[PDB]
Formats: structure tokens, C-alpha cells, sequence
């Protein structure tokens, strides 16, 4: 005879990015905050301090950039847009996404139109299994 | 008494001090047994799951030594070494080690793993295997903390344009300030009374109040004629003539002055009115002129 | 051919009427490139302050969008709706709303406030921010326009 009582407990995996300077992605930055020109190209990649299971992949769901760390503003500049970089913008490569807990995306510096002096970053990111889906996005133009 | 005060023991273990008798032992807190079966805590970590039990639970269990175990017995359980009170085990967040698996849906994946109680390595009447599950959302918000300051080389061109506020004033006949005329010209008695009021027709805004810094007559439309008659002087009104009285200035873009009708000595048949106005802000000013007789 | 004759497109947009081809396009008075950063015009209003630049300026500068913003992002540009070459914005002329300032002295009051003007959300080499500013005068002068002919015995 044995007794079963049922017991949940609700988790959070660990997420952060960090702002590379080289290609090499190579130093984080630790201020609270940086100053750039248009010209610099900035590179930032993301990592999981945690749980780094081999079959999870990163996949970049969408990435936005914000003028306010509020990340709920009408005003975003979407960088990575449904699992795809966003055309018509040369700058925006992407050399690793889903392949490994290793995602980096490169574009050079840009500044919001109007009073806005700070811009801030925000992403989304979707952890894939490597068992069932491939895990490797594929896109081209849209509906034209 | 080998140790002479009660820091030693848990501080969620009371200490009962006493002369000739000394120990620590629960409380009502930690007394019954039904509860305490139905008593537990759980933690789900980034990398790792901890389940805890009270010891002193334990011990008024009847569990004196505690053996818990998993669905590998490899996992062992072991002392909190945190807060004494506790015993708990670890078990990393995968799917392989330690008998975890790993079930996953389209929202978020979810850990199961089972936990086993037993006072000794046998059990003889209850067996009790604790289910716990960790659910780790598979969707979540992260954002960048270091925000950014770019530099532009921007250009500033310097542009001025130059301006005027619209200002009218009305002549009302009834002492209500009613009805404006529309006619180029009017008819008037000298026992009329003539009421006469100024008025913003863009620009209202709360903080202009309208001050009449002088206001005066003149027998043509032509407002540089040497023959004024002042019926305000340098914000107050010209005494000497009791009909002059002014409801409103200074308080609000409604400014009212009433005079009763008067006539030009000469020639002059027409009369006309002309006034000079400065804005006032509130802010600042107090807009509310108040005078007095002159030097005499 | 979807429209016979020239009367569709604006009077400032030269039309090129031919067989085989039309269209209608700038000439040499909306042409080029510096004084057109150096063209624009103002007016102040009453109540309100407007800025407008030249659609076909706009267009030979390469801004195929035009996104003019203020202070407040709550205002923005749109067609003149008047006289189809301009494109304006509007602001009311007080403290508070759109961003604009009160700065006041002795003789007249004035308002300040900046355009900001770009080809998209972002601004990769030139932020060009246009300062403007109108002068109210706070004295002047009024006239009653309806004169009296009083009656005496
Ligand atoms: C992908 O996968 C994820 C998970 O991996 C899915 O998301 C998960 O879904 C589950 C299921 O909905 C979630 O668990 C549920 O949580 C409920 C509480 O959640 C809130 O409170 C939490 C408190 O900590 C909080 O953390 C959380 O964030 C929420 O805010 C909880 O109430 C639910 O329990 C009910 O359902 C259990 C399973 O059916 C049931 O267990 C069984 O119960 C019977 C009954 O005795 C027992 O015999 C069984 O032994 C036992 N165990 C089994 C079957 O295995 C519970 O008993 C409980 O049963 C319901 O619960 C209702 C309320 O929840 C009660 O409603 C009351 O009813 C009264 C009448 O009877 C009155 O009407 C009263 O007004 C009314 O409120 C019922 O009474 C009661 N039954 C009975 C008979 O009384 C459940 O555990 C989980 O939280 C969630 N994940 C996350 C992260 O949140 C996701 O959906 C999946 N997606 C896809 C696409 O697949
Ligand atoms: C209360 O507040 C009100 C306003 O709120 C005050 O009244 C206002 O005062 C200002 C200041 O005087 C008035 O603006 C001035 O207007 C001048 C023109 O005004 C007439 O023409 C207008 C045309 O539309 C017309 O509408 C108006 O009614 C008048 O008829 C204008 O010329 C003035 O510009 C000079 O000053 C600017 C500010 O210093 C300066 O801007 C800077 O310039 C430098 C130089 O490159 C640049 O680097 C800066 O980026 C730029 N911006 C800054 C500093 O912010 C202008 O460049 C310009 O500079 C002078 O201008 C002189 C003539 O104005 C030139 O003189 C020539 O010089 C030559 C030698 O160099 C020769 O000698 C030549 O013969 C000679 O003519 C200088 O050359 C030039 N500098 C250089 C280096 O070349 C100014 O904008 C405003 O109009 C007025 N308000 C109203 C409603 O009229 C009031 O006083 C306040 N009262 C109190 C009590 O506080
Ligand atoms: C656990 O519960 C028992 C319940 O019996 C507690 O014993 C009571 O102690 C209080 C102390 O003031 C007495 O007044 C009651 O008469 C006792 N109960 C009975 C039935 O006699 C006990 O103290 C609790 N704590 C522990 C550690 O056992
Ligand atoms: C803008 O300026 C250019 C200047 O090049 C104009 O092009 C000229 O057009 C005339 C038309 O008779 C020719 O004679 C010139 O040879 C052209 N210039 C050159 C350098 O070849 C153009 O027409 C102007 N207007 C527009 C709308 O571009
Ligand atoms: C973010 O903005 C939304 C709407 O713009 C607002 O509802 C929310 O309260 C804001 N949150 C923070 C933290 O600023
Ligand atoms: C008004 O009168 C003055 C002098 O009396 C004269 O210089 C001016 O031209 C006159 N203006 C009009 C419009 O009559």
C-alpha cells in the first residue's frame, strides 16, 4: 500500500545578453550604460547561464530595439522579425542562430527619429528541441 | 551543561533552559502528524530541484533516521546546511541523471521526478513516494539592462518668424454684456449708458489676463490725434466722474469698462474709442492694479 | 492614360504630356540639394504654429517617406491639404501640449519649440533638427471699428 500526493512547483530557466565590442565577440560591457557613433557596428549575443542542455537550441523568435527600457512601447524597430532578420537593411547579419545556446546578431548603430536620445534593446527567444524540430529557420521575400 | 547558553541549537528549535535540566525541543509548530505528512516545501532552481522536510517533523514522525531516495538510489538525501532545521536532496535539471525525464508540450517543458520516505532501508506498512514536478516556461521576456547614448552629427538651422495675437473689442447695450452690434455706425443719447467691453478672439489662455494699461476717446478713427479724452489712465480709471466704473480688469480675458455717453466740444459730430491692452501673466504679476488719489 | 489631360497632378508639378508617355515631375525650381536643405517657410498663427517643407524638395533629397516629428512624438506630419505641394504639421501655440515652451520677457512673449526630420524611424549619418521659434508681441494696438453719433440737446 502506497500513498501519492501530487506536488508543483512553478520555474524559471536564467536568460541574459550581453554587448560584445569585437566580431570576435570576445568582452561584455558592465557599465549601466555605453556611448557609440553610427559608424561603430554593434555586436551582441545571447547565452544561457543555465540549463546549456545540448538538444535546446536558441532561436530568435523576434528582436526589437525600444527608446525606454519599457519594453510594452508602440515605438519599436524590429530587427529580427518572426524568426528572420529584417530586409532591406544590409547591416543586419546574423551569423548563429539555433545551432548552439550561442546566438549572436550583428548590426551597426543606429538612433531613434525625434527627442529620443537613449535606445535600449529587448528580444524574444524561443528554446527549440533538437529531436523533433530542425531547429534552423529558412526565409525569403514575402507575399510581394 | 556542556555548552552554557542556548545558541547552540536551531533557533526554530526551542531551547528549554532550565537549573539541572537542559535540551531543545519542538513546539506546537511542529507537533502533529497528519499536517506534517501533508507538511513540505519545494524549490525549482535554474539547473537544479530541492525537496525539503522539517527534521523535527521528521523526528515526531517517529522517523528518527531519515532515508530519502529517488527513483535512482544513486541520489541520496542529506543535511540542508543552510538552515539547519531543513533536510533536503538535489537533483540536476536534465533528463538521464538521477531517474529525471523530461516531458515537454508546445507551451513550456516540465520535469518529473519521484521522491521515496522511509524510516530504514525496508518498509513494512506505508510506503510514501513523494511526485513533484517543476514546470520551466519555454517562452519568456528578456531585456538588455546597459542602454545606449549614440552619437550624430546633426545640423541646427536657426528659424524665426514673426507673429500677433488677434484682440477685438464689442460694444453690448444692456448692463449684461448680451448683444454685440454689427452696424459701422450707431445713435446713441447722452443719458445712455454706454457698455463696453474687450475680448480675445484666439489665444485664451488661463495664465493672460487682460489689463487696460489706458484707454481713451477720440473724435476720428485716426488714433494719433492730439484731442484724447483718457477714460483710463495708466491702469485706473479717470476720477472726477462717478459714471466711469470698470466691473472686470485684470481678472480674466474679459475686460468691461462702463462709462455713460459723452460728446467732443467743437465741431465734432462722430466719436470713436480706442484702448491700449497689455497682457498680464498671472504667474508672476498679480494683475490686480489698485490705486488711489494723485500727489495733490 | 488612366487620366486624359495635365489637371490631375498640382499645378507646381510640371506634367510631361506625350504620346506613349506621361508623368508629371519637377523642374529646375525644385532641384537641388543644398539650398533645399537651406529651403523651407513658417508661419505663425494665432492660435497655432506651422512648419511646412516642399513635397518635391522632400522627393529630390531622396526621402521618398518623409517622417517629421516634434519634441512630442504625439504630433505628426501630414499633407497640407490646402496647397498639395507642402507637407506641414500643426502646433497650438501654448505650454504644455506638443512639447512646446513658454519663453517670455519684458517687451513680448515667444514660443519655441523643434522639428525633427528623417527618412525613416531610425537616423543612420545626418539628424537634422529644425529650431523655430514665433515672437507674439504683448503690446498693441486696437481700434473699435463702429463709430458713435450721439444725439445733445
Ligand atoms: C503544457 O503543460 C503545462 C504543464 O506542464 C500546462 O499548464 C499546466 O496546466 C495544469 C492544469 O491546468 C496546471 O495545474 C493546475 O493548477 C491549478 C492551480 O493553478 C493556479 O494556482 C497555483 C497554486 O500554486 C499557481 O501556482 C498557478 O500559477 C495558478 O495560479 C490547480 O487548481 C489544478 O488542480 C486541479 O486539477 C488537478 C488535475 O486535474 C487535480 O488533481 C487531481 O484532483 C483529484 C480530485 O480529488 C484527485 O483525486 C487526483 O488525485 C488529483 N491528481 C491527478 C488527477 O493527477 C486537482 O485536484 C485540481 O482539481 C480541481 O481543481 C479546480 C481548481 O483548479 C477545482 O475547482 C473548484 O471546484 C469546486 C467544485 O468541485 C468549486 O466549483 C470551486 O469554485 C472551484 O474553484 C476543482 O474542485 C478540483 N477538483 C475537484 C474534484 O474538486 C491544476 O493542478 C498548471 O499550473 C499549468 N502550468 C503552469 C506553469 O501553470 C499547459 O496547459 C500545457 N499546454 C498544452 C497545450 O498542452
Ligand atoms: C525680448 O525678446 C525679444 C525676442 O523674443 C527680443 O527682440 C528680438 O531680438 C532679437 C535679437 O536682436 C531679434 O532677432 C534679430 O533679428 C535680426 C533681423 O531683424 C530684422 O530682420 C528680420 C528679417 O526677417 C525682420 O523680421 C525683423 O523684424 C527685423 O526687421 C537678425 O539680423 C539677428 O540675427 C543676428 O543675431 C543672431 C543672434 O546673435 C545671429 O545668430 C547667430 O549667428 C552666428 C553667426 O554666424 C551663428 O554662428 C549662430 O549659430 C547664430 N545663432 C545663435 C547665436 O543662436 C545672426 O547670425 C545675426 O548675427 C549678426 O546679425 C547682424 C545683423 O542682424 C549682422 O550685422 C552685419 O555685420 C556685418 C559684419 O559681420 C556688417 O557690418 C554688416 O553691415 C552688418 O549688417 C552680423 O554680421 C551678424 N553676425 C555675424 C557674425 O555676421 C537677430 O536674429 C528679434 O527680431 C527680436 N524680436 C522681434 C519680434 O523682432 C527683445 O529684445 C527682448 N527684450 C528684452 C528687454 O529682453
Ligand atoms: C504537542 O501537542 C500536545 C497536545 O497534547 C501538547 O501537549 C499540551 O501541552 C500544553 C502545554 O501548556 C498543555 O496545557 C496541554 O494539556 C497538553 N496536552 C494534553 C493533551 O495534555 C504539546 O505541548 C505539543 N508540543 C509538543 C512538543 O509535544
Ligand atoms: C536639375 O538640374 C539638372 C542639372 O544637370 C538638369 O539637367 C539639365 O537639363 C537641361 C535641360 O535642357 C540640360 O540642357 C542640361 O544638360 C542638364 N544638365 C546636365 C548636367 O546634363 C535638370 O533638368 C534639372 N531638373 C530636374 C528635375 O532634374
Ligand atoms: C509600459 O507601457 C505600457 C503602455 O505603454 C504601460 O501600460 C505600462 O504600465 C508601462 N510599464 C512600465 C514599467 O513603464
Ligand atoms: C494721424 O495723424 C497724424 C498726426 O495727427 C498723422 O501724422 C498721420 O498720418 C495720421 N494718420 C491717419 C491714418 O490719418
Amino acid at each position: 500500500s502506497a500513498l501519492n500526493i501530487r506536488v508543483g512547483g512553478t520555474g524559471m530557466f536564467t536568460v541574459r545578453m550581453a554587448l560584445f565590442q569585437t566580431p570576435s565577440y570576445t568582452q561584455p560591457y558592465q557599465g549601466s550604460s555605453v556611448t557609440l557613433s553610427t559608424e561603430a557596428f554593434l555586436y551582441v549575443g545571447t547565452m544561457l547561464d543555465g540549463g546549456d542542455l545540448s538538444r535546446f537550441a536558441l532561436l530568435m523568435t523576434n528582436c526589437y530595439a525600444t527608446p525606454s527600457s519599457n519594453a510594452t512601447d508602440p515605438l519599436k524597430y524590429f530587427i529580427i522579425q518572426d524568426r528572420c532578420p529584417h530586409t532591406r537593411d544590409s547591416t543586419i547579419q546574423v551569423v548563429e542562430n539555433g545551432e548552439s545556446s550561442q546566438g549572436r546578431f550583428s548590426v551597426q548603430m543606429f538612433r531613434f527619429a525625434g527627442n529620443y536620445d537613449l535606445v535600449y534593446l529587448h528580444c524574444e527567444v524561443y528554446l527549440c528541441d533538437t529531436m523533433n524540430e530542425k531547429c534552423k529557420p529558412t526565409c525569403s521575400g514575402t507575399r510581394f
